[PDB]
């Protein structure tokens, strides 16, 4: 009973997962960096099946045209001689000094314009090589004080750069989509955009909303104590779920990146048994953070874990909606009546039923048991393999 | 240096704040039920603009028809004796024991057509009270257990609901919108459209979006840990702000429904500089428990403070604006510059500055302070009266 | 593989928990109350070794003295017919409207010492029914507002009582010990002694600190964020464990109650490893609430449950522990280390070892991986049954 | 109306919180490194009375015997030039990456002989720049998984460590004090001794308890969702309140450090009416960090609003307090009664009272109101400065 993730299994990681130095608020690098060309080497020797990288992880910031070309041509002998892909790139508007209040909805005009170019550079360098997703994580848009920021009109700003962005993709013929990822604090004291919903919502006053979804983290709802598969499940029901971001976070504190399956292992499970049944084939990434703790072999057993606990959940999960007597539980507590219709008879037929009303045995209706709790312990049961 | 509210401030309660017996999971009544009629006067005498109500708050469940007729009688010449309003009405549909999994996302298909029966019904009698604002909060929408609610489904019969809804109020031709009240959790382990942002996505996915806006209650998305001042600009930003729940929270556990001003006071003073200066015109609606420690004058008391903490805050914000130093504070952090266009002069004068990337200086302008911390202590000397 | 408790497992839970009608502060009970008779009965048939109560479960609040005896034999004969203890005792100080500003800390003196008598009452009868643990949980003891509560003045009242329950015990002669419960939050603002800390420091300045130590509760210390096997390792170093309260939680909300395995599973894991490795003997005692949604049939399923958990993650925790792999990934990771003194060579010692200091290589030193992420997967590997 | 300090006012503050570069998890540093003797320089004409150190603050880490001596030297000239004091200082166990795994709780055990001596090798120089109080801030002690630590091995590593340092002060003669400083998570997924209780318990098992208190932060038991003045009372309760870190934090997320009256305000009026009120005269200290959007006069602008902040704070507690209506609101209340002992008349007197309970009317106990929201406005409108 192994667990082994080959390509088709759809991981990915970003390059600064595997490559974090452990610099934390408090405490110095605790290793040495990685080259991007040996940390695609590492990965597709795991199982994976592609990387991605924000600009700057990939060109040192301020390199030249001639740096740049030297960089981008390693980079794709790697992936040439691994078939690693690269299905999702990103911009760095958060670490230089520059962005301290913002990329696009900087108070300094000439900052937000610094940032749109920043970005559409970086988008030509993601179609070059075949990414479908572009992530914006405006980790940098909010602030610590309320006179600091007019909210509208930052949302003013951040919907006049998403707009330019899909004029910019429509007129090159880019087959790009943009993907939002929320994040409620840290490093602002609050961050616009901060769940999914407000995601969601922000998407449908963009020119073309049909270029834009969400990329929501784990990790990240988590951190406003909001239930992570229940944001999934909003996000594929608005058809919106372009890409999402794996990990592991103990709770509303700051932003922790453990590896998947650890933190809230049942809700690892409950977004597992959604992804699959809902047929999600976008990438499966991993954008976790191994601790500072450990070495480079601790590095390569956190990302491998990464991946066996997904295949771990998977089987699991499966297993649970293939057992007759979950099927079973699952019309006990009505879950097939959940899914029919109110009232597909209509509004006007709705008022003339005397038995929706006038003769509704309310007590009746209440005295009965939704057997939820036997059809959760299937669930434990289903996930600790005691079953 | 007095602070007396009068009916043009809009200020209004719900029957079942200042009704509230004080039963709470733990603990029996500690005060008698309020007459309806009684709770009018006496906010009438402090200066209140109107009352709110749910059904089961004015007809108790269960009334004949005879009695319903009789308890609206004289609720309606307590409002002709005092020159009370009626803006806003909603439904219970969470106290009786058949709505424990929900009214319009209960698994039992009977009881989500009875919701929309008992729903329906008590929007007439809105109408005829002349309510503007139709609110609904599904508290009971949602889940303990992962198994129990399918949430792809749970949004297609909320959304089956929402515009049957919709449906009822334009065939009658009334002048009535629906306010959608978000809620993280309480009392189901997780709510359904739980945050502003949740509920103005899914409003996007009705038949008629422009009948339904939000119902925002500070306490609720104080207990998600998010900003509400944040939310409400959004709110405003997409012109969904019908309605809002005032009242106050400390902070990331039980729903406490303080009065307004207790709780995060300098959200409070944030919230009121925002409602006044976008101009919200809708009512200062006060949805507040007093605490059960009190008798009925602690009851009267803690709604007086209510409309107080209000124009205190009104008072504080619009100093706070006015002041000389602090618009010149505002140019300093370039608040100006936040509200002008990135790039009016299109995408492709953008592509061609230089001086927005080529010739960038990214160190000056990193070098310059956004002067946030100088704005923030004038904004907090003016809500102390420090000046 | 089956999961089978028995009475020797030494599983216990309140009458007042699978009792629970189901009012929650937004709703009505869903069940019919059931007698104490019915629950020691039922319980026996699941494989509980005992149950516990408040005065106020067994003898309805201002029960004569005749009614009282009567109310106990029925309850004695069910414990004779089962062969059930009752381990524990508590006091119910919070219900009542005269408990709505605490018992022991309630500003009117009359309350308190009215407060203090019913808790002796019910020592008395504890102390009969033979149990060796009286449990104090002050939910009451606390504030909404700073004002109302000088928390000196409090915590030397709080003192006093405890004092008092001392003298007490100590002049009937009874081998009885006192177990305070923390909490954070709710149904006050703000609890006194809010976690496991509190409580601990608090006992410290009993004028008996031998006679009190804590009964912790999973939900509660989860309820301020805390890591609850944490908290409990600390009881146990300070020799303060005397029993313990198992439930779940999902995370900064309102108190939950679910039962025993739902909420944070990886923290039910590591707290079921350290009960069983620091061979904790006392009562493994259920404070849950089957949730409102359910029948009494689920509310037995709810109750098994709660077994069922404690025992599967005892058998992983077991196979944890006892797997070769696991004990050299746990020297691997300098376990065995931690567990040495730093100085048994004394300070001179150390201060004369240029080995610490002079001559330590603090780079060689920094470079050692922790290969903490490998033990981590061994130990979900081992959760999981995927070893 | 201004509100300028003195050194009278005991204010002080650490070296590292206007020296913070702006390096956080996102982002480089925005602003220069400060030499200690310019801020002791800038401090001093803000009107501080001392500054606090790390050793590595003052004395770059490695630095030779004769760059040592160098460092202290020149220090010691900017204090004798401004008649700045050194009340405070305290050790680095947490930036260098030798203590990933911690200092006194590292798994390694010459790690914890190395952290020791670095210790020891500080507090000399601290008593000889006069500092009363040596803070112990175990930002490194903790965990992100279950297994890495055995906490009771670890805290008896930790009793080890601190009984040392106790050993080596009372050998030397020193006139020295501890405080341990509870933080409950970050850097670190959990944090050992995570709130003021659990340092205040851990204090009495030391060997030489008196030598130890607590040094309590704003933000830290924020961070838990605790009430911070609250948790104080106890620390003054138990004779332990040796120093303390002023700041501000909004509820539970990542330490945000801002500057003392932003984050929870009322919060801030509660301390500081609390400090007043029990006479604490020890320092004033912050611990806070000017938001990386600021230059250097938006540093000196945060340290000068911290100082104000807690004067204008004086202000509005001495005039609550001062106050006949508020005095009469207090009697109201019945804070007067909870001064009072419950049973002063001792045990027996107690049982033999009938008035206690036989004869005690609790519903017209329960009936009376406890006037707390009365008591609450008028606490409000003193510290609007509306009264
Ligand atoms: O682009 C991203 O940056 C942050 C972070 O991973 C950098 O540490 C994150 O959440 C992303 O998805
Ligand atoms: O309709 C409502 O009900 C809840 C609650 O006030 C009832 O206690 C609330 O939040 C509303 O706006
Ligand atoms: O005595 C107790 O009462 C509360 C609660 O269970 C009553 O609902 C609890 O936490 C205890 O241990
Ligand atoms: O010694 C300390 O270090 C931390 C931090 O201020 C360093 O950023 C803090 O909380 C202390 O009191
Ligand atoms: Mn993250
Ligand atoms: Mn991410
Ligand atoms: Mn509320
Ligand atoms: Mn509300
Ligand atoms: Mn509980
Ligand atoms: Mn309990
Ligand atoms: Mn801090
Ligand atoms: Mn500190």
């Amino acid at each position: 009973m192994n667990y082994q993730p080959t390509p088709e299994d759809r991981f990915t990681f970003g390059l600064w997962t595997v490559g974090w130095q452990g610099r934390d608020p408090f405490g110095d690098a605790t290793r040495r960096a990685l080259d991007p060309v040996e940390s695609v080497q590492r990965l597709a020797e795991l199982g994976a099946h592609g990387v991605t990288f924000h600009d700057d992880d990939l060109i040192p910031f301020g390199s030249s045209d001639s740096e740049r070309e030297e960089h981008v041509k390693r980079f794709r002998q790697a992936l040439d001689d691994t078939g690693m892909k690269v299905p999702m790139a990103t911009t760095n508007l958060f670490t230089h000094p520059v962005f301290k209040d913002g990329g696009f909805t900087a108070n300094d005009r000439d900052v937000r314009r610094y940032a749109l170019r920043k970005t559409i550079r970086n988008i030509d360098l993601a179609v070059e090589l075949g990414a479908e997703t572009y992530v914006a994580w405006g980790g940098r848009e909010g602030a610590e004080s309320g006179g600091a920021k007019d909210v509208r009109d930052a949302l003013d700003r951040m919907k006049e750069a998403f707009d330019l962005l899909g004029e910019y993709v429509t007129s090159q013929g880019y087959d790009i989509r943009f993907a939002i990822e929320p994040k409620p604090n840290e490093p602002r004291g609050d961050i616009l955009l901060p769940t999914v919903g407000h995601a969601l919502a922000f998407i449908e006053r963009l020119e073309r909303p049909e270029l834009y979804g969400v990329n929501p983290e784990v990790g990240h709802e988590q951190m406003a104590g909001l239930n992570f598969p229940h944001g999934i499940a909003q996000a594929l029901w608005a058809g919106k779920l372009f890409h999402i971001d794996l990990n592991g976070q103990n709770g509303i504190k700051y932003d922790q990146d453990l590896r998947f399956g650890a933190g809230d292992l049942r809700a690892a499970f409950w977004l597992v048994d959604l992804l699959e049944s809902a047929g999600y084939s976008g990438p499966r990434h991993f954008d976790f953070k191994p601790p500072r703790t450990e070495d480079f072999d601790g590095v390569w057993a956190s990302a491998a874990g990464c991946m066996r606990n997904y295949l771990i959940l998977k089987e699991r999960a499966a297993a649970f909606r293939a057992d007759p007597e979950v099927q079973e539980a699952l019309r006990a507590s009505r879950l097939d009546e959940l899914a029919r219709p109110t009232a597909a008879d209509g509004l006007q037929a709705l008022l003339d039923d005397r038995s929706a009303f006038e003769e509704f045995d309310v007590d009746a209706a209440a005295a009965r048991g939704m057997a939820f709790e036997r059809l959760d312990q299937l669930a434990m049961d289903h996930l600790l393999g005691a079953r």
